[PDB]
C-alpha cells in the first residue's frame, strides 16, 4: 500500500510556472482503497465513491439524436441561468439514422441545443426529462471556417460551454476539431483542434427557444508544443474543452481551464521523480526508469489554464499547465473549477483505459482541492483523487463499451462526461449498459463536497438516482 504524495492545497499567483502533479503514489490510493468484489457483486470501489447502477430501461433524451457531452446554460460564477422560464442545455449531437455507427459518431459531433419550462420538479416531468430539441445551434459551415484551405475529411464541434453575457446575449466557447482520415480511421495529417468563440442570441416566448447568430465564428487558441501537446508532437493529441470563469481572487480577469496534454514528442522519456511522488527514501518507492520502460511514458494528461488578454474576451494567451497527470493517465478531459466555500475544486473526467501500466481506476470524474485556481492541489478521497466512478472491478480486465469483458461490470461504462453543477448536483450521459449503447442523458446524481472528501447521496431521487437529465436553472437571466 503505496504512501500517498501529500499536497498543501496553497495557493500561486495564475501567472507563476506551476503546476501540480497527480502522482503515482497518489493515483495508486484508488486500487488501495478498493476492495475484492463479494460475488456476484461486480464492484471493487468504496461505496462512497461509487455511481448507483443506471437501469437497463432509460428512456432516449430524444429518438432522433445521439447526445453525450453536455453543458447548461450557464454564467461565468458557474451559475445555471433560465431564459423567460425556459431551462436551456447544449449537447454535442449525432444521428442514430445517418449509416455511422455509435462508437464513429465522433467526427460528425455537432452541438445542439434543448429546452424545456423551468420549475418543474423531476419527478413531475417525463421521465427522458422533457427535453425538447431544437436543432443544431451553429449555422452548417461555419464553425469549419475557423480551418481555412487545409486538407480535410471531416470536422466537428466539440465541447465547451455556453455564457450568457452586440444584440447577441450567449458566448459559445467550445472546440473545433478538423480530420483528415483514410477510410480506415488513420490520419493522414494530425488532426487540428482550434478552442473558439462563437456568439448568438437566445430568443423565447411561451411555445419554444430559438437562437439567431453564430455565424462569426473567432479562432482563441491552438497548442504551441511549449505548455500544450501539438498534433506534430503527438498525433493523439487531446486540447478541447474550454471552461471560461471568473475567479472572485482576480476580479478584473477572465480565466479558462481546458485539456491538454504535456509537451513533449511522442515516445520521450520525460517523466520524473515528482510524476512518481515517493519519498527518495521511501523503500517501496517505484523505479522511474523502470515504470518509462513500462510504457506509462504515452500518458501525459495536463489541464491547461489561459487568460484573456483583452476586454471583448477575443485575445487569450495560455498560462502554465495547474495539473499534470505525467506517466498517470492521458486524459484528464471537461475540466471545471467549481467555488465552494472559499476553495477551489478541480473536477476533471478520466478513463480507466488510459491509465499507465502499474496504476488503475474507474471512468469518471476526479476531483482536487486547493486555495486558488493555481494551487498545490490536494487529490480529494484519501489523496486518491477519485471523485465518482462507474462500478468497477479493478481486479478484473476493463474490456471496452463496444466489448464488456464478461468478468467485469456491465456498468464500468454506463455514464461518462460528469459535470458538477451548483449544489453538488452531477449529469452524465449513457454509453454502455450491457449490450445496449446509450447516446442519452444519464440520472443526475448527487455528492456531498466536505474539504478533501465526497459522499455519493444514495438518499438522493430513487436510492441516489435522480430524474434522467436533470440539468436545473438556479437562477433567471
Ligand atoms: O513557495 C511558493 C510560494 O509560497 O511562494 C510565495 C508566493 O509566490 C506564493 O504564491 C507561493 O505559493
Ligand atoms: O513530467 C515532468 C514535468 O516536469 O513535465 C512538465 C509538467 O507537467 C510537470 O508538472 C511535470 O512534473
Ligand atoms: O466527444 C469528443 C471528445 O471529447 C470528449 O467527449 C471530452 O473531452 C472526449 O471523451 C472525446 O474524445
Ligand atoms: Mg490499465
Ligand atoms: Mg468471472
Amino acid at each position: 500500500y503505496p504512501i500517498p504524495t501529500p499536497h498543501s492545497g496553497q495557493a500561486y499567483d495564475p501567472f507563476a510556472d506551476f503546476t501540480a502533479k497527480w502522482t503515482r503514489a497518489n493515483a495508486r490510493q484508488i486500487k488501495a482503497q478498493s476492495h475484492v468484489p463479494v460475488s456476484p457483486d461486480q464492484n471493487s470501489l468504496p461505496l462512497n465513491l461509487t455511481m448507483p447502477d443506471i437501469p437497463a430501461d432509460f428512456p432516449q433524451t430524444n429518438p432522433d439524436v445521439w447526445v453525450w457531452d453536455t453543458w447548461p446554460l450557464a454564467d461565468v460564477h458557474g451559475n445555471q441561468l433560465s431564459f423567460q422560464g425556459w431551462e436551456v442545455i447544449f449537447s454535442l449531437t449525432a444521428d442514430p439514422h445517418a449509416g455511422y455507427v455509435f462508437d464513429d459518431r465522433h467526427v460528425h459531433a455537432r452541438i445542439g441545443f434543448f429546452y424545456r419550462k423551468a420549475g418543474i420538479p423531476a419527478n413531475q416531468r417525463p421521465i427522458d426529462g422533457g427535453w425538447i430539441y431544437g436543432g443544431h445551434l451553429f449555422p452548417d459551415g461555419s464553425s469549419v471556417k475557423v480551418f481555412g484551405n487545409v486538407p480535410m475529411t471531416q470536422n466537428a464541434e466539440w465541447s465547451g460551454g455556453a455564457r450568457f453575457v452586440k444584440n447577441n446575449n450567449v458566448s459559445l466557447y467550445y472546440t473545433a476539431t478538423s480530420f483528415n482520415r483514410n477510410a480506415q480511421g488513420g490520419n493522414i495529417t494530425p488532426p487540428i483542434a482550434i478552442i473558439s468563440r462563437a456568439d448568438g442570441q437566445i430568443q423565447a416566448d411561451d411555445k419554444h427557444v430559438w437562437f439567431t447568430g453564430f455565424d462569426q465564428h473567432l479562432p482563441l487558441l491552438a497548442p504551441d508544443g511549449k505548455y500544450y501537446q501539438t498534433g506534430q508532437q503527438n498525433e493523439f493529441f487531446s486540447f478541447r474543452d474550454p471552461y471560461v470563469f471568473l475567479d472572485p481572487a482576480h476580479p478584473g480577469k477572465t480565466f479558462m481551464v481546458f485539456e491538454g496534454n504535456t509537451a513533449v514528442q511522442r515516445g520521450s522519456r520525460s517523466c520524473t521523480e515528482a510524476d512518481l511522488g515517493y519519498s527518495p527514501n521511501d523503500p517501496n518507492k517505484e523505479d522511474l526508469n523502470a515504470v518509462m520502460d513500462s510504457g506509462a511514458i504515452y500518458q501525459m494528461a495536463n489541464v491547461g489554464l489561459a487568460v484573456a488578454t483583452n476586454d471583448e474576451l477575443t485575445q487569450w494567451k495560455f498560462l502554465p499547465p495547474i495539473l499534470s497527470g505525467n506517466c498517470v493517465n492521458d486524459q484528464t478531459e471537461r475540466p471545471q473549477i467549481y467555488l465552494k466555500d472559499g476553495k477551489y475544486y478541480l473536477f476533471t473526467i478520466s478513463r480507466r483505459t488510459t491509465y499507465a501500466a502499474g496504476v488503475d481506476g474507474p471512468d469518471g470524474v476526479y476531483g482536487f482541492v486547493g486555495d486558488g485556481i493555481r494551487s498545490d492541489f490536494i487529490p480529494l478521497n484519501g489523496l486518491s483523487g477519485l471523485t465518482l466512478g462507474n462500478p468497477t472491478d479493478l481486479y478484473q480486465p476493463a474490456g471496452a463499451p463496444y466489448a464488456l469483458n464478461p468478468n467485469q461490470n456491465p456498468r464500468t461504462f454506463q455514464s461518462y462526461s460528469h459535470y458538477v453543477m451548483p449544489g453538488g448536483l452531477v449529469e452524465s450521459y449513457i454509453d454502455a449498459i450491457g449490450p445496449r449503447r446509450g447516446g442519452a442523458l444519464a440520472p443526475t446524481v448527487k455528492i456531498n463536497i466536505n474539504g478533501t472528501s465526497t459522499i455519493l447521496d444514495r438518499t438522493y431521487g430513487n436510492a441516489g438516482l435522480g430524474g434522467y437529465g436533470d440539468i436545473p436553472a438556479n437562477l433567471p437571466a
